[PDB]
């Protein structure tokens, strides 16, 4: 059955509003967090798959669920024009119940390199999970794999890159700047890692464009925009590829 | 706690892929159509609240829920962008599985006025789910209570859709013609009226629009629209000139 | 003839690329600002409707032609993602040619009331279009007029607003919040004021988006900002609302 | 300088409302689809660049193209956003304008492979317009100087595609079937030519929205065959790439 293999009736049993008379607007409230959390599971499954590509030299693979991942991110995004329809008077009627972290969402913050030790505390509420989480804070992560990916092929990634403390955040890397100057100037010669630039430029992007959004709407509902970076040497070398 | 609330166990636990050695493009399958069914349960709420809404009058708050609806309904057309990744090769994968209804999409079907009293058999089992189609399925539709609406001011509505069998999808009626070429013909005196017939000709397209894509994504995936909700809305496109 | 009502003679001779060995990349780079000029010049035109309908207090007319604004500010917004397939190795090739301020977009930008002098005299050269401009910068903006309307209908709007000096762009007057307070808390009696509310913040929320999505490509394309704001106190209203 | 780069004396006076006494919505009429047009314009001059890149076996290179014409394609889709703004009311007060095609439409569907000599004489009016059209006419389509790289790589190609009357539209050939079979049946192996398989299904089904969409607005303003298949075995052999 349709309902029995996508577990319709487990999903569907998920919503249970608390406002005393039940009022009509907090359906959206919990439907809009609940696909979003969904699509979160769905990113980091794509996401470590493009790890593990990376890791072994498959680089049309790893574009193959990098693109997906876009799409995805896109739909985090679009999201918001249905909860934007959520007005202070509709709010002001269930917000009282109220008074909210999200491990997937850090669990994908983590797997691009935006790294923070302090967060593993307030999560060791589900160590199962926090060890998930622990996992990837000690692996290196995508830009840095992409980076370990460079200098399996002839480009000079410093040493430091092949074992240090994954544990920190990556810090913006100056040596870096050449490295990516070459691929740019020479893309006849360079055409996968250029494709691959231009796919996490698209990945930061999409990803910046959907913090955005989710800060607009907290204006227009509840009221009173970070320049966080995930990969800033791909980012800076636009002023001087040209040389 | 935001967990408790939401019941995230719950919810992220209703994800059981099944392949023997198991595929990794089957759980994109799954998510894809659970967020969509989300949507579904969300847009029920809001097309449910239009219609009392309409049946007490209360225009401004109708027009509003359904504001929301076309929005709802736009991010499930938008939302087979995703599933459009998934190949003829990958789906191999898993295709190990049926050959695939959804109780949700058939009640807002009904809901708009497509009745088909033939469905409620598909859905043998779970009788409470049956229950809820049949219940809608005797109610008049939305564009129904829209046409109710518009007796209640004034309109030429022919007496008929005072009390009928609801089990029976309307049909096109050539006499309601000349109300909305009156409506059309003069939007200041009739601005509501207006201004919700042009909001019911968007919940249709847009539903059509999502139908569309939805049979343009399984012909890619899988490989090998003539109904209509509001047709005297449709038709009197052709005559309004006068 | 289809082609001779829309004049696309005159229209698709208008793409003039003077880069030297003709870059491939360049005719995207000009369509683009191409379109979104003409989208500009549909938006003033629905705009200047809706100040219109508020003067006269023609509610549903203004709603309706505000409607419109908001798709071609989506438009304005979503065209975007064509322009960021535009890398700088392709941008390497003819950005050398072009040496930029769309008199437009300051006209859309004087009109939601964001006036500022200064630009006038950058507008010396066409002088029936600094006079349009100054037209503008000279009467109530869009926000004004609202504001102006409320006044006709029993809101505790300040005299001041009756008739003052327009050439200075509105500040956040704080005598404005009980005003906008009390049109949330009983939306049955002000659906009219609180319906245009949401449009107002809807056409500033899309507006915003559309300034975003323009900084993160100016950076992935070329790379090395202001929160300013058209309606302070229906953000502001936010905090207070129901308290 | 910007206005005269661009040309905007010449694009923004290109709008020639016809109404006496003049329309409201006129205008979006004009600027909708001029703004269309101009993007039919970047279409064009990147698909023909996709031809070159694929004649020359360059695959990346022609797949970029590609990926930025499946965005434009987009663009043109999510344009009718607006145009259903329009109502039978608006358009009563201008209507009087014509009984209606575009060359660039056309232009288009011919590069795709849906060829057609009768429609030649029906731009009877602009020689050099209609030449455009016959030129591409005779040359073949994108998805034949697909076939073509094919043949190249070893794949089982019938030899008529090697030279034959182009002013033919393409048939569904049968004998295709086992050869798509193979490419995705292994794709590690056809990587490169099961990207461009996929890339080709994206340009058709996106074109299909955008001329499924075309025809709903129609539906929604005016009043009272969408089955054409420019990639038919590729859609063909979903049906039996079993194992
Ligand atoms: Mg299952
Ligand atoms: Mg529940
Ligand atoms: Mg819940
Ligand atoms: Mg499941
Ligand atoms: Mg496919
Ligand atoms: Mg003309
Ligand atoms: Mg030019
Ligand atoms: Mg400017």
């Amino acid at each position: 059955t349709y309902g029995g293999y996508l577990r319709l009736d487990q999903l569907l049993s998920a919503q249970q509003p608390l406002s005393e008379p039940a009022h009509h607007d907090e359906m959206l409230f919990i439907i809009q967090h609940q696909t979003s959390e969904l699509w979160l599971k769905l990113l980091a499954h794509e996401l470590r798959a493009a790890i593990v590509h990376l890791q072994r030299d498959e680089v049309w693979q790893c574009r193959k669920v990098l693109a997906r991942s876009k799409q995805v991110l896109r739909q985090l995004t679009e999201q918001w024009s249905v909860l934007e329809t959520l007005t202070p008077s509709e709010y002001m009627g269930f917000r009282d119940v109220l008074g909210f972290q999200s491990l997937q969402y850090r669990y994908i913050e983590f797997l691009l390199g935006n790294k923070n030790p302090q967060m593993l505390q307030v999560f060791a509420y589900d160590p199962a999970g926090q060890a998930r989480l622990r996992e990837v804070l000690e692996a290196p992560s995508l830009y840095e794999e992409f980076l370990r990916y460079l200098a399996r092929f002839g480009h000079a990634i410093p040493q430091q890159y092949q074992a240090r403390d994954w544990t920190a955040a990556h810090v913006a890397d100056d040596t870096l700047r050449p490295v990516f100057e070459r691929i740019y100037e020479n893309t006849d010669r360079y055409w996968r890692e250029y494709s691959l630039c231009e796919d996490l430029v698209d990945v930061e992007t999409q990803f910046q464009l959907w913090r955005f959004r989710h800060m607009r709407t907290v204006m227009r509902v509840i009221g009173f925009a970070l320049a966080l970076t995930f990969f800033p040497e791909l980012f800076d070398v636009r002023t001087s590829v040209g040389v």
